[PDB]
């Protein structure tokens, strides 16, 4: 159903977003409930709704071909796959719809954000940055002096897609705007390195304290940074079932890297060591120390974003609640102590 795929994608209309689901454009929509078969069409619906296609006279063949090439540029580790990218892109669309980004950022910045969302984890292998370095990967070999190893590769892969014949959805920009767009993507993608976020966190607080100034150029940069990290973590803004299930995949991925490190004779981080990792406290810590501050910062800049923070805080309480279930009380389901 692969070339079947390009053809349908291109020669039918692009569905109106509302026809996808009546709640497609609300903060309570879970993008991962859309069949993976429909997600490319969905990307195009959002692009058309956000008016970028008919704004920039983008080649529908080029655009549909971009989309499928982006999708195909993901591997299939448990977490860092296309459905991640898709729901991350979808949240960006939500932000643009519910928060009115056009009053905050230039059309080009928003386009670069959405597109960086599609591409921000391309060709991920289920290993992190410290793995690249520790294992002397060829990615660590090329990007050897400044960290953000994977993020540098994700941007590199996005670049190589745009430079594939019939995939340059930017080949309509002036050379000036083309450069600007590439520098935008690099910055937004790079911002998805958690180390980056921790570096600029103080500056984000400040901007939120004094208030976003649209004539401040450094505010534009910080906003786009905060918005992108809000997109990368948006699974935490949905239901309990979503955080629960996203913990499954995360930990499945992490533990595989740990098993591999052990085999190479490295010592894995605890959260990657399936023998040592206590998932409930790892989640609460992650929630309390990473994701919560992101959505609080977003609530401070954007008062309509408040429901998202309160979702994320409610998801944390719930890990607190079910946290006792990770000590086996009574007997296992089968009434057996064999597992001993
Ligand atoms: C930090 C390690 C904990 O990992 C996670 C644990 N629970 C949920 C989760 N959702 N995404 C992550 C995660 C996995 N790897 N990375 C790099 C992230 C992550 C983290 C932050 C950002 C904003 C800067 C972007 C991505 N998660
Ligand atoms: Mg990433
Ligand atoms: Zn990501």
């Amino acid at each position: 159903a692969m070339d079947d795929e390009y053809t349908k994608l291109l020669h039918d209309g692009i569905q109106p977003v509302a026809a996808i689901d009546s709640n497609f454009a609300s903060f309570t929509y879970t993008p991962r409930s859309l069949p993976e078969d429909d997600t490319s069409m969905a990307i195009l619906s959002m692009l058309q709704d956000m008016n970028f296609i008919n704004n920039y006279k983008i080649d529908c063949p080029t655009l549909a071909r971009f989309c499928l090439m982006v999708k195909k540029g993901y591997r299939d580790p448990p977490y860092h796959n296309w459905m991640h990218a898709f729901s991350v892109s979808h949240f960006c669309y939500l932000l643009y719809k519910n928060l009115e980004l056009t009053n905050y950022l230039e059309d080009i910045e928003i386009f670069a954000l959405f597109i960086s969302c599609m591409c921000h984890d391309l060709d991920h292998r289920g290993t992190n940055n410290s793995f690249q370095v520790a294992s002397k990967s060829v990615l660590a070999a090329l990007y050897s002096s400044e960290g953000s190893v994977m993020e540098r590769h994700h941007f590199a892969q996005a670049i190589a897609i745009l430079n594939t014949h019939g995939c340059n959805i930017f080949d309509h920009f002036s050379r000036k705007d083309y450069q600007r767009m590439l520098d935008l993507m690099r910055d937004i993608i790079l911002a998805t390195d958690l180390a980056h976020h921790l570096r600029i966190f103080k500056d984000l607080q400040k901007m939120a304290e004094v208030g976003y100034d649209r004539n401040n150029k450094q505010h534009h940069r910080l906003l786009l940074c905060l918005l992108m990290t809000s997109c990368d973590l948006s699974d935490q803004t949905k239901g309990w079932k979503t955080t629960r299930k996203i913990a499954e995949l995360i930990y499945k991925e992490f533990f595989s890297q740990g098993d591999l490190e052990k085999a190479m004779g490295n010592r894995p981080m605890e959260m990657m060591d399936r023998e040592k990792a206590y998932i409930p406290e790892l989640q609460i810590s992650f929630m309390e120390h990473i994701a919560m501050p992101i959505y609080k910062l977003l609530q401070d800049l954007f008062p309509k974003a408040a429901e998202l923070y309160e979702r994320v805080a409610s998801n944390r309480e719930h890990w607190t609640k079910v946290s006792h279930k990770f000590t086996i009380r009574g007997l296992p389901s089968n009434n057996s102590l064999d597992f001993l």
